[PDB]
């Protein structure tokens, strides 16, 4: 076989980047200022972080075995629990002692035959009682919400229609579904998508196939009332190309920004209605809202080029890392129209941007507050000379957090430090009558200095101000996405406003 | 009640004395070299680690919560499994989430009334298939070898007849006895000693109630075929001073190293014969036996003046941290002898040394090899400058392991590097032929640089070459004791030479 390295090397896992790979508990965590009492529920967090090194070079971020964070919070404390998800993978590379999956979603370079290639390291969602470890290549995995133990494969009561399930299902506030979908839902470089959603009682209600124009990848995706919205990112797959060893993900110069709008409930899949954005990566999902009008304003970030630089052209042509900037982009959509281009989006702000959250009591309606990730190359706002040869590579950086008020204007932003990174908040509702956007902000940092890992808390009163900073004693590498699962709401979601 | 601190604070618990107080695993370690194939068992250690910051300022080291880590080896692959013992202590203050146990020794400062006051934090030994979990103020706890899981306080199927049992007990090779003492074993300031021996089998076999000439702490002791010693270090304990808030335990400038001599089998109380060794302190024992005029021949470190310098003299006086070196002494002792003064002890190396080890094969019996801990400060051993602002304090720093050959006199000197520390190291025989002193060195270092552990294995033939090292990505703080537990040996101890 391809020998198994016993250390890891390469710049993906050097300096922070390097990994832990612990599972157990830290309880008791120490506590910088003070964690506002009322506060209860907990904060998890997915990211990828091999448990073994690769027989894969330079094998991307994106292909780690997702280890799960949970922060629990009552009366002022907070405790650790971390455990990494029993994937296939896991499991039998843990049985074998030697890493076994090889390049990212490419089977024909696995070293035995896998059933799931799941790495469940995308996002981690609360479900009907159980936690949801998502990966866009596959079903999810089912665990439990107190002890983060795996019970498996999860295909909702034999429900589940497609092969895949997206890492960014929405929750609709007032109807309780969960909304989802699955792309390359017949297997490896499939153009069907698989539109599908489940009742709060766990039934499933809608369930379309339709055909994307391109085997692209459709990472996020939105939902209006009566509308689903899906952004094809122009990176393209080829079967042929990965049986003899190539990416699963190539880019294409040559094509639109795909965006799909298929009505909600009651659709044919040749409803779908694919509208041609100007040539861009679709990146995450704010939130998408009917206007008055009945038009789709889809809230988005949206960059010029090829974000997902080591997945270049077929000529090998593409950007650096840090060259390509994502901005705040706002497109409008009428499914009545006929006419496929788009105009370019407006930019709501400036910044470079990514991981914009919104009060989800108000998901798939009008939000008027949003929080995200910025990178702001200002002098000084990050000490690149000192993170820089700590940092290793593979993963984006975040040097600060912002919180758009939509109808002022207003922006505040929130800096951790000139030697600290931020990755994705989450919000969290004051109370249950508290108005939108009117709560706390959490955000894991990287402390560079320490190299430790913080868990920051904002008040969004101000968000300039940690209100406490609890002060983790081993990092948490880089991670993906997050969710707020609060005490108070019997179903694990917030009530709609 | 006193405030309970929410962060840790004093040097006791900086840089790299600052509690990390995880549990859990963290398996398949990176190794850089390859570890002995043939290497088959457990590494086991015991830390003391405050699990919640403390309400008593500067806390001692020693009064740390006990914190077991087991390094399973098997076909040159190693995992990590971490737990704290669940001590009483542990407990309720887990319950309480706030410290609630006060000062060493001192229950007259404890919010609550403990029954069993064990923070279970200086040896990590194996019995009769399971750990026990040691602390010289207390009973054992005993513990499960594969899971770490805490069974409970031990009393040794109800036979255990003193109130405490010391941290040292030795394992006789040829009896497969353990031999084992308590000293203030009837409560607090009493100069009640219980020694004790259990056979093979479990069955209580030596039972003797003597009487120190002081209430002086024994923190280790001595056995030969037919005597056990005990050496007193001048702390002296008065119950009144801790009703007042006072220490358990102050320097004594005026009374010799009291020296108690046993006979092994059948004694009374009254069979003790207080020696008295030129006023020093009393260091850990590397082994005692008897030569061929059966003299004892007994081998420790031995300081002139108090290594535990925070606990001083009635007026304050005592040296200052680092100053006292203790050597590697031999007394010789006759139990016939009804002269009770010693002369001084011939020294073995010059060496400022601690934490001896031979090969447990040869226990009780004439040994010609020890292992031992140095702290040479010769300049450039140790880069000081780098080192301290990172290290806190509380805790004695080795800076080289050293092997001496008692025949030959030959020594030879690992040095982990400048910016390294190391632990007390455990010895392993190369296979059950091996010769007395033949195998492999293990010794876990504190690299200030990475600011991370690692574990060191280094083969007997070459002392000054590392053969792995093993890379933890998190802190171990600096810790006590620690043993070998080889899976050859069906009873945990390894066969007699
Ligand atoms: O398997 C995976 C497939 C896709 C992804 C996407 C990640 C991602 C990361 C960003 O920084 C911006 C973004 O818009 C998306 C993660 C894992
Ligand atoms: O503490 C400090 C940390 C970083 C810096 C950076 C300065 C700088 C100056 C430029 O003209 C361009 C630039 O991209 C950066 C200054 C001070
Ligand atoms: O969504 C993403 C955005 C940006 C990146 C950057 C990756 C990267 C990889 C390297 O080898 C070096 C580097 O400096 C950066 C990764 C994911
Ligand atoms: O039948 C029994 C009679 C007496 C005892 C005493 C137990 C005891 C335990 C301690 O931790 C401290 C102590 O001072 C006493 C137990 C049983
Ligand atoms: O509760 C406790 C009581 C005593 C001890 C002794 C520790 C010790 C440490 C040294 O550096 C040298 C030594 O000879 C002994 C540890 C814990
Ligand atoms: O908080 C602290 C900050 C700095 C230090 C430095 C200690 C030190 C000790 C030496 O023997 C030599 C040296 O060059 C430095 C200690 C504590
Ligand atoms: O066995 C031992 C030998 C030495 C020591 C040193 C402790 C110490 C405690 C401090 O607060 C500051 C310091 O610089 C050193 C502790 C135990
Ligand atoms: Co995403
Ligand atoms: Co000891």
């Amino acid at each position: 076989l391809p020998p198994a390295p016993r250390y890891f090397q390469g710049e993906n896992t050097a300096g922070f980047m390097r990994p832990v790979r612990f599972e157990g508990d830290i309880t008791n965590l120490e506590v910088v200022g003070e964690i506002p009492k009322s506060i209860e529920g907990t904060f998890y967090r997915v990211m990828p972080e091999p448990h073994l090194p690769s027989f894969i070079p330079n094998d991307p971020w994106f292909n780690g075995d997702g280890n799960i964070s949970g922060f629990y919070f009552k009366d002022g404390h907070v405790d650790l629990k971390q455990r990494y998800v029993r994937t296939e993978k896991f499991v039998r590379e843990a049985e074998a002692r030697r890493s076994l999956l090889g390049k990212y979603r490419n089977r024909y370079t696995d070293l035995v035959e896998f059933k799931i290639r799941s790495t469940a390291n995308t996002n981690i969602v609360y479900w009907r009682g159980q936690l949801l470890a998502l990966k866009e290549d596959s079903p999810p995995y089912a665990m439990d919400p107190e002890t983060l133990e795996t019970f498996g494969v999860y295909d909702f009561d034999g429900q589940l229609p497609s092969l895949t399930f997206t890492a960014h299902p929405k929750f609709d506030p007032v109807t309780r579904e969960m909304v989802c979908f699955g792309y390359e839902a017949k297997g490896d470089g499939t153009r069907d998508i698989c539109y599908y959603s489940f009742g709060p009682d766990g039934k499933i209600a809608e369930t379309v196939w339709l055909v994307s124009p391109v085997c692209g990848m459709i990472h996020d995706f939105a939902v209006t009332e009566n509308f689903v919205i899906f952004p094809i990112i122009p990176l393209v797959c080829d079967v042929e190309r990965m049986k003899q060893g190539g990416d699963h993900w190539q880019w294409d110069y040559s094509i639109p920004m795909y965006i799909g709008v298929l009505p909600r409930r009651g659709a044919q899949g040749s409803d779908v209605k694919w509208f041609e954005a100007p040539h861009g990566f679709a990146g995450h999902v704010a939130n998408a809202f009917e206007d008055d009008k009945g038009h789709i304003q889809l809230q988005m970030a949206y960059a010029k080029d090829n974000v997902f630089f080591w997945w270049p052209d077929a000529n090998g042509k593409g950007p650096r890392p840090g060259e390509v900037e994502a901005h705040f982009a706002n497109f409008v959509l009428d499914y009545q129209s006929d006419k496929l281009p788009l105009a370019e989006p407006t930019y709501l702000v400036d910044d470079d941007m990514e991981f914009p959250r919104i009060d989800d009591r108000v998901a798939t309606r009008k939000h008027k507050h949003t929080f995200f990730c910025i990178f702001d190359r200002k002098p000084g706002v990050t000490d690149f000379e000192f993170v820089m040869p700590r940092a290793g590579g593979g993963a984006p950086m975040s040097n600060g957090l912002a919180h758009l008020n939509h109808e002022t204007g207003d922006i505040q932003r929130y800096l951790p430090g000139p030697r600290k990174l931020t990755g994705e908040c989450i919000f969290i509702p004051r109370n249950s009558e508290a108005a939108e956007g009117d709560g706390y902000v959490m955000v894991l940092l990287a402390n560079y200095e320490d190299m430790c890992s913080e868990l920051a808390v904002l008040d969004t009163k101000d968000l300039t101000n940690e209100v406490a900073l609890i002060k983790l004693p081993v990092r948490l590498r880089p991670g993906l996405h997050g969710n707020w699962v609060d005490k108070s709401d019997v179903d694990g979601h917030p009530a709609p406003l």
